[PDB]
C-alpha cells in the first residue's frame, strides 16, 4: 500500500521523464523491484507501441473522472485474469495515461491516477502477485 504507492509513482515519474515530461506533480529489494519495473515497461511498450488507444478513448480522462471509471477499464486488461505480462501493462496504461494527461494540459490527475493505480494494485492485483511469489519473483523474471 505504502510501498506500492511508491512503486507507482516511481514507474509515472519515469516514463514523464523518459518522454520528456515534467514529475513535479508528485530501496531495499524496492530499488530492485523499481528497476526491473522500469525496465519490464520499456521492453513492453517496444513491443506494443498502440499506447493503448481504445481504452483510454474509452475511459476520456477528465478531473470529474472517478475511480470506478478507471477500475472498470483497466478490468479489461485482467478478463482472463492476472499475469505478469498484464501487471506490466497496467503500468504501462497508468504511464500512458498520465502523458494524455499532460498532453491535454491537465497535469492536474497525474497524482490522482497515481492514487488510483496504487488502490487498484492493493485490492485486485497484490491477491494474485503474493500467491505467485511476491515482487520477489517479479524481480527474478524481470531484473
Amino acid at each position: 500500500s505504502q510501498s506500492n504507492r511508491e512503486l507507482v509513482v516511481d514507474f509515472l515519474s519515469y516514463k514523464l521523464s523518459q518522454k520528456g515530461y515534467s514529475w513535479s506533480q508528485f530501496v531495499i529489494p524496492m530499488a530492485a523491484v523499481k528497476q526491473a519495473l522500469r525496465l519490464a515497461g520499456d521492453e513492453f511498450e517496444l513491443r506494443y507501441r498502440r499506447a493503448f488507444s481504445d481504452l483510454t478513448s474509452q475511459l476520456h480522462i477528465t478531473p470529474g473522472t472517478a475511480y470506478q471509471s478507471f477500475e472498470q477499464v483497466v478490468n479489461e486488461l485482467f478478463r482472463d485474469g492476472v499475469n505478469w505480462g498484464r501487471i506490466v501493462a497496467f503500468f504501462s496504461f497508468g504511464g500512458a495515461l498520465c502523458v494524455e494527461s499532460v498532453d491535454k494540459e491537465m497535469q492536474v490527475l497525474v497524482s490522482r491516477i497515481a492514487a488510483w493505480m496504487a488502490t487498484y494494485l492493493n485490492d485486485h492485483l497484490e491477491p494474485w502477485i503474493q500467491e505467485n511469489g511476491g515482487w520477489d519473483t517479479f524481480v527474478e523474471l524481470y531484473g
